[PDB]
């Protein structure tokens, strides 16, 4: 997108509120699949809230970014490639563009709590460029992120419950293994209102499920190898103490002469199933995880749609 040049990142709204751009710094990919990060540290110290994102996106290249926030960017400088990390402490996704997905709104009256004491400090920014044809110019690129900033503290919290495999192991030429993920939700109710799913070329569907009194209820279901973006929920869904969540990535191992182990290359896999949600503002806590399997058996009964593509 076009650079800001004189007037800088940050665009007054009024009294409370303020407009941050996240841009990369006129760069200029040279390999396509490049994956290039930059950070910004929040401009403000005080607790303030994320209400919306606007992507910034030059359509002709780039394919897909990730903003997260977190406390420590992996490096100290204007941009690298992302491959040499993210950020050191455990990030925090905020919001996905896929180039062939539009992204859906927050909800009003929702955001994310960053800043402050426990807030996250920084915002790191993830831009995959893909076709560089036109990179011929070795014209620089500002293709970002803007985000709406306020200190008003909203009603409803944004969070999100992060469900992740760390030793699933697929076989060589093993047709079908499946990472099973579950763990019982005990804290105060959450809704979810939009899911992404992720994976690396082996993956085949991502399902997740919220399973009370045995009864299980789809909270999201994709196709990995399509647009990694967040996903409105088909109908909204509250998970509440004594509830489990459940969530099954079903692979592959045909093609691949090795084993296949959980990691961060492309020869390696990952199992997420990212679910974003709004609290309560005097009950939310801003991030979840689970990479657990408390329930292996409960998975007798997952529905057949969990095993069969979309
Ligand atoms: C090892 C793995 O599966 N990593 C995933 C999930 C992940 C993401 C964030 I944000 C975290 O803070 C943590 I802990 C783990 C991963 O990096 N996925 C990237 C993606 O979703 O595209
Ligand atoms: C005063 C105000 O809030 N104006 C905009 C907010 C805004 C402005 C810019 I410049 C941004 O880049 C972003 I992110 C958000 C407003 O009312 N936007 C409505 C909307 O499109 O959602
Ligand atoms: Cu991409
Ligand atoms: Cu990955
Ligand atoms: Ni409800």
């Amino acid at each position: 997108n076009e650079c800001l040049g004189t007037i800088g990142p940050v665009t007054p709204l009024d009294a409370s509120d303020f407009a941050l751009d996240i841009r990369m710094p006129g760069v200029t990919p040279k390999e396509s699949d490049t994956y290039f990060c930059m950070s910004m540290r929040l401009p403000v110290d005080e607790e303030a809230f994320v209400i919306d994102f606007k992507p910034r996106a030059s359509m002709d290249t780039v394919h897909h970014m990730l903003l997260f926030g977190c406390n420590m960017p992996s490096s100290t400088g204007s941009y690298w490639f992302c491959d040499e990390g993210t950020c050191t402490d455990k990030a925090n996704i905020l919001y996905a563009w896929a180039r062939n997905a539009p992204p859906t709104r927050l909800p009003k009256g929702v955001g994310f709590r960053v800043g402050g004491e426990t807030g996250s400090k920084y915002f790191v920014l993830q831009v995959h460029y893909g076709d560089i044809s036109a990179f011929r110019d070795n014209h620089k690129d500002c293709s970002g992120v803007s985000v709406h900033l306020t200190r008003v503290p909203q009603p409803l919290i944004a969070g999100m419950y992060l469900m992740m495999s760390v030793d699933t192991v697929i076989p060589p030429g093993e047709k079908v293994v499946n990472a099973d993920i579950s763990c019982q939700y005990k804290m105060y109710p959450m809704h979810v209102f939009a899911y992404r799913v992720h994976t690396h070329h082996l993956g085949k569907v991502v399902s997740g499920y919220r399973v009370r009194n045995g009864q299980w209820t789809l909270i999201g279901r994709q196709n990995p190898q399509l647009p990694q973006a967040f996903y409105p929920v088909e109908h909204p869904v509250d998970v509440t103490f004594g509830d489990i969540l459940a969530a099954r990535c079903v692979f592959t191992g045909e093609g691949r002469t090795e084993a296949t182990h959980i990691g961060g290359t492309s020869s390696d896999e990952m199992c997420n199933l990212y679910i974003m949600y709004y609290m309560e503002a005097k009950y939310a806590l801003s991030f979840m995880t689970c990479t657990k399997n408390v329930a292996p058996d409960m998975f007798r009964t997952i529905p057949a749609e969990a095993n069969i593509p979309i």
